[PDB]
């Protein structure tokens, strides 16, 4: 009854520049000013991170060598329509800050944003708060 999905909270050392991270943002083609982590729902077989794995290759083109999973994960329930939704992410760190994204036909646009940047691209306080509570971690 709950739509499960899974993705990778993938981040980056923020360059520097004259709350030190950046997240990589995917703008949906079939939503409006709608803007998630790679995600999506299991296929057979699948653990959540291998989904979140192969969800993440999909939507980006990047590969699991290209990134560290680090240990922190966070599951978020929220509603859809009403209709009960589950989204768990797995924090990864992207080695090369300049991977080459390449998007599916699932999203137009990409950003990586800073945490302070989730109001701009209208997060849900689920969202916003993940990303602050990543950037904590981060920190240790």
């Amino acid at each position: 009854n709950i739509i499960k999905a899974f993705g990778i909270l993938l981040c980056r050392l923020k360059k520097y520049n004259p709350n030190k991270f950046e997240f990589l943002f995917l703008k949906a083609s079939y939503a409006d000013k709608h803007w998630t982590p790679p995600k999506g729902l299991h296929e057979n077989n699948e653990s959540g991170l291998e989904t979140a794995v192969r969800e993440t290759l999909e939507e980006t083109g990047i590969n699991k060598d290209k990134y560290k999973l680090l240990n922190y994960q966070k599951t978020l329930k929220y509603n859809v329509k009403d209709k009960p939704k589950e989204t768990t992410y797995y924090l990864a760190m992207l080695l090369n800050n300049e991977e080459n994204v390449i998007l599916s036909d699932e999203h137009t646009d990409y950003k990586w944003i800073g945490s302070h940047e989730s109001d701009t691209y209208n997060l849900p306080e689920s969202l916003a708060d993940l990303l602050k509570e990543a950037e904590e971690f981060l920190n240790k």
